[PDB]
């Protein structure tokens, strides 16, 4: 699709068997989802931006379906205000910014 | 241009006759720049990010060039970690997300 930017670019995702809404965020290095269970081992991480830092769990090799496009990568889980799809998964679905 | 997302989507901007680097950010409603001087009156604004909320100064109708494209619009100034070009100005330069 071509997504204009008049409104927040929200899409439906499927992760861990759950449907969620998430923000396509070219300003995020990483993908960050609100609290949920995921399989495998994890390690703690601190991630920052406006307002400072939050602590998250880092899970590797997680499959995600983003607006119908499957991708695999690292997913961070923690107390984010909004579910965020970052560049690590945007690249995998072929997303580009065009102007 | 077409900007891929394997690296951060950093571009050169010009504001107040000075060149700066900024992040093209689909996950930002607004454009937020690190401390600098801008002309005119400002109004207060609270904005939120991953870590919480910060206060910024809102300046209206500021001339800004983004990657060679001229925009005139609202610029927020405050303690952002990184200069970000948000959707208010991405729409002025005709940017879209495509996959
Ligand atoms: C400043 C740092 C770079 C840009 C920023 C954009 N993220 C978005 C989404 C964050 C969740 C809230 C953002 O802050 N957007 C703000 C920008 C400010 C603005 N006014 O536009 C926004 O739209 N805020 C809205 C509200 C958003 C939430 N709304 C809601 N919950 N209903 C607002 N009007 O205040 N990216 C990040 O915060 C990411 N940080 C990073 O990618 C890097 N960190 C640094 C410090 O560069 C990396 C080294 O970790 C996070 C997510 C970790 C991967």
């Amino acid at each position: 699709p071509q997504i204009t930017l008049w409104k927040r670019p929200l899409v439906t995702i499927k992760i861990g068997g759950q449907l969620k809404e998430a923000l396509l965020n070219t300003g995020a290095d990483d993908t960050v989802i609100e609290e949920m269970s995921l399989p495998g081992r994890w390690k703690p991480k601190m991630i920052g931006g406006i307002g400072g830092f939050i602590k998250v769990r880092q899970y590797d090799q997680i499959i995600i379906e983003i607006a119908g496009h499957k991708a695999i990568g690292t997913v961070l889980v923690g107390p984010t205000p909004v579910n965020i799809i970052g560049r690590n998964l945007l690249t995998q679905i072929g997303a580009t910014l065009n102007f």
